[PDB]
Formats: C-alpha cells, structure tokens, sequence
C-alpha cells in the first residue's frame, strides 16, 4: 500500500550497480562488488572491459545489453524529471554509461562489433564471486563477413539514445556516442544478418527471432538524435517494406515492434502508428491473458518483465494523449503488482517477504575469503547479499510462487528484467503517483 516510486527506482540503480562488470568507480554504493573480468578482451587485446554482466551469470550478453541501454536511456530523455525528483539523475546517467563506454569499446573497427565476452558453459559452470573467475573469456565478433544487423541495430538505437541524454551535460561525449551511432547502423543496414548465426555461442541463451525490426528502431533513434530527415525516410520506409504494421505487439530485448510504433507516432505524429498503438495497448488491457490477482501474463519467461515492459509502452501511449488517464492506471496495476499488491514483493531488497534467494551467484557470495562456490548455491540460507532492486521472473499464470535458488524461471533476475521497470518507475515518479 503506497508504494515510494522515487526509492523503488533508486533500488533499481542499485541492482546496476550489482550487474557492474570491469573496474568499479571510487564512488561504487554496491561495495560488496569487487573488481572483476580485468582480462576482456578482443582477438587482438582490444580492452573490452567494463559493460553489464547478463544475469546471474558474468557473461556480457551484447543483444540484451543494448537493449537495456536504449530503454534505459529512452526513460532519462521523457521521464528525466522523474530522476530529478528522486534525486537519481546523476545516477541514471552512469547506469547509461556504463553501457555506453563499453559498446564503444567494442565497437572495434567501423564495420566491426564485439557482441560477446565469455562464453556461456564456461562462465555458467562456475558458480562464485566474479572476481575469482580463472576460466578463459572468449570475445565473439560480428563483422562483414558475420553480419548481425540487430546486435548492431540495437547498439546504434542505445548510443544515439544516449547522445541525446548527453546532448547538454557532456556535449564532446554526445557528439561522440553519435560517431559511433552512425556507423553502427551503417554496418547493421549495408550487412543483413542476424548476429545469433554468426555469435553462434548466443543461440541457445539470447537468440534474436529476426533483426528487420531494429533496423527500423536504430533509423527511428538516429533521426530523433540527429533531427536529420535522411534517418527518419529510412525508418518509414523499412517499416512498410518490412510491414510492421502487422507484427505482433510488444516490446523486449528480442522485439522492438511496439517500442518502433510509439516512437514513430512520436516523431512524426502520424495517426496510422497511433492506430497500432491504441489496439495494442486496448488488447492488453481487455483481452491478453492475466492471473487471477490482475497480473499481465504474457509468457512463462521473465513474466514480470514482460508485465512491466507493456506497462511502459502504455505509459508512453499515454504521452501521445492516448487515454492517459486509463493507460497510466493499467500500467501502475503491473507495477504496483510488482512491488506487493498481490501479496508479496517481487523486488529483492523491497516491501513485504520479498525474493531472498534469486538465482545470482555475486550476491549469494559471502565476503572473501571465505570460499563461495557451488557448495554456495546448494544453501538452504538466503543469499547473503540482498540484491536490492531486482525484478525477478515473479509467479506462476496463478499467482503461485515460491522463493528457490534454483529455480531460473521465478528467481531469475536479469539487466532486461529491470529496463522497462525502471523506466516505468521513472515515469509514474514524473506524473507524480
Ligand atoms: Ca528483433
């Protein structure tokens, strides 16, 4: 019952804070993480250090991570006044950041991306504090001869969402983030392909279903950081060559759909994206699936997750003057849903008998140097550092649901759990809930 937005959205920097991978700032508040995966690097010992950890595990997941930084980013820019309110905006930027500087990073040559650092069964069959890991880190690439025109679709979308947050407090940052922006969809347009055929090891945890959809996303993205016309007549023009009009909705790592629709509408004020939007959001609302207690159930997997990303197409539906009323108090039922109202908290580290074991190896770690091994994994404790701010997968299409370690369905927490969420968070802190 009345929920704090502005701490929720500050716990949920904090879950960042607890994903960082690479050297930690002096000014770090999750100080039970260390300095970790010093050694990234590319095939040429290219520094590919810093970035996001996945999920539970350390590998850097470049598709997902991307993701993550556009959403992310997309919030800061239409939602900023919601960071300030919660005196998170400094804060907000740096979760941004830190993805930034490290797709830079990777981005390696023009028409070169690095979309992975370690690789999944060598980095999951280790379970323990980052920083003890001893086990080779292979960096996978994509490249014209190894296309992945939605890996760098979505770091082009992330980089020129993030030049427009830097636009003012870091003009030379800005303006380089756009350098790189460019180029990136540049290679994603000129070279077809989806990055899970080439980054093959990334097929079987994050493999995209078809990369034409974030085609239309970067190009949508680069017209609304550069205002150059150019972009814009690219993305219109691919998302009636593509026909997005008729894709299914939704908006996640693997689809931008929804995401492209509302943006478009944005941009170009066009009724006909508007039109998608509204029998999207009004499906959502009256038809799709729910749990008995209210909760959006759109499929097994990161189900709150899904709940919150539609919470916040329905938040920025709204901006549009699309029944803002209606659609603000649907989207606040899945957040509010999140945070408690269906008996318990599915935020680790907040309100009433949150998660306490989420499958996360950093944070069921106790200090060094004790040993944190699988022996680790296998207690019955609760993990020993609260990882405030995660969203886990959440409950059962019944709103069943028990707190289990092990269970990677439930406990899972990932950077693309909390994307959508935080930026819904930052929106109904901006609308003043
Ligand atoms: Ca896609």
């Amino acid at each position: 019952m009345a929920y704090d937005y502005k701490q929720v959205l500050r716990d949920s920097l904090l879950f960042y804070e607890a994903q960082r991978s690479g050297r930690l700032p002096a000014d770090q508040k999750v100080t039970w993480r260390k300095d970790s995966a010093l050694n990234d690097q590319g095939d040429q010992g290219q520094d590919l250090t810093g970035g996001y950890f996945d999920a539970g595990d350390f590998v850097k997941f470049g598709f997902p991570m991307a993701y993550t930084a556009t959403v992310l980013a997309w919030g800061l820019i239409d939602f900023e006044a919601g960071y300030s309110s919660a005196g998170a905006l400094d804060d907000g930027r740096k979760a941004v950041k830190w993805a930034t500087d490290y797709f830079i990073k990777a981005h390696t040559s023009q028409n070169e991306f690095y979309g992975q650092v370690g690789q999944g069964d060598a980095d999951h069959a280790f379970w323990g504090r980052p920083e003890d890991m001893t086990m080779a880190r292979p960096a996978y690439k994509i490249d014209t001869s190894r296309p992945g025109s939605d890996l760098a679709g979505e770091t082009a979308a992330a980089l020129a969402a993030a030049s427009i947050v830097f636009r003012n407090v870091d003009g030379t940052y800005s303006n380089n983030l756009l350098t790189h922006a460019r180029q990136l969809f540049d290679f994603a347009n000129n070279y077809r392909g989806k990055y899970s055929d080439s980054i093959t090891d990334a097929r079987n945890f994050y493999a995209s279903a078809d990369y034409r959809d974030e085609l239309v996303w970067a190009a949508a993205w680069l017209y609304r950081a550069t205002n150059d016309n150019t972009y814009l007549n690219t993305a219109e023009s691919l998302y009636d060559e593509f026909g997005l009009q008729n894709w299914g909705g939704g908006l996640n790592w693997d689809s931008k759909v929804s995401g492209v629709q509302v943006l478009l509408a944005k941009l170009t004020n066009k009724q006909a994206y508007k039109d998608t939007v509204q029998s999207y959001v009004n499906y959502l609302i009256n038809n799709q699936q729910k749990t008995p207690k209210g909760l959006l159930y759109i499929d097994m997997w990161g189900t709150l997750r899904h709940a919150a990303n539609a919470a916040f197409i329905m938040l920025e539906a709204a901006e549009l003057g699309l029944s803002a009323s209606s659609y603000r108090q649907f989207a606040q039922t899945q957040i509010d849903y999140a945070l408690g109202d269906g008996g318990r908290s599915f935020v680790c580290g907040f309100g009433s008998n949150p998660p306490t074991r989420p499958h996360h190896r950093s944070s069921s770690c106790p200090p060094a140097p004790a040993t944190c091994d699988w022996n680790t994994f296998n207690s019955p404790d609760p993990n020993y550092h609260v990882l405030s701010g995660a969203l886990v997968g959440g409950p059962d299409q019944n709103d069943n649901y028990v707190d289990d370690r092990s269970d990677y369905v439930h406990n899972e927490v990932a950077t693309d759990y909390n994307a959508g969420f935080q930026s819904a968070l930052a929106a109904l802190v901006a609308l003043g809930y």
